[PDB]
């Protein structure tokens, strides 16, 4: 396998301030095989929810083929509104993954975007 995984999530999820939120994202891979330890939500400095939305949790369960991220929390009513870019990172079970920081990082400096990422919209 040196194929990577492929995630399917929104492109724009919106959550609100004082109330719980789910969504959730899929995942294939041509091996069909994953590592659910390695797949992840986060932000695009380190492997964490990150600042302003330290809040935003998520699972990975596997049902069949596929992975299925779970993604959830609550807003605390005096968070900040506004847009949050966030990132769905799939590992397969060979270690290819979606998207790398190397990869997230050169797309924000290029105003674009790798599998993955997503928008998170606080109202
Ligand atoms: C601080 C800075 O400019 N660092 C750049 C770094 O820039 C970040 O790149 C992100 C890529 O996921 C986003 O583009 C960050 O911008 C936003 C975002 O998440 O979309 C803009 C939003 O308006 C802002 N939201 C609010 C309510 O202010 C969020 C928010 O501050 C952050 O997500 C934290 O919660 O930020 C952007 O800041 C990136 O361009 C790298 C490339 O190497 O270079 C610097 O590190
Ligand atoms: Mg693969």
């Amino acid at each position: 396998d040196t194929e990577r995984p492929v995630v399917n999530v929104p492109s724009e999820i919106t959550v609100y301030r004082g109330e719980s939120f789910e969504y959730f994202a899929t995942v294939t891979d041509n091996s069909n095989a994953f590592d659910l330890a390695k797949t992840v939500v986060r932000w695009l400095y380190s492997n964490q929810p990150g600042r302003g939305t330290e809040w935003l949790q998520y699972s990975v369960t596997q049902v069949g083929n596929q992975l299925k991220v779970r993604i959830f929390g609550n807003v605390p009513i005096d968070t900040t509104i506004g847009d949050y870019t966030r990132y769905v990172v799939a590992t397969d079970a060979a270690g290819n993954v979606n998207a790398t920081q190397t990869e997230m990082g050169n797309a924000a400096v290029d105003k674009t975007s790798v599998n993955g990422q997503f928008k998170l919209i606080i109202r």
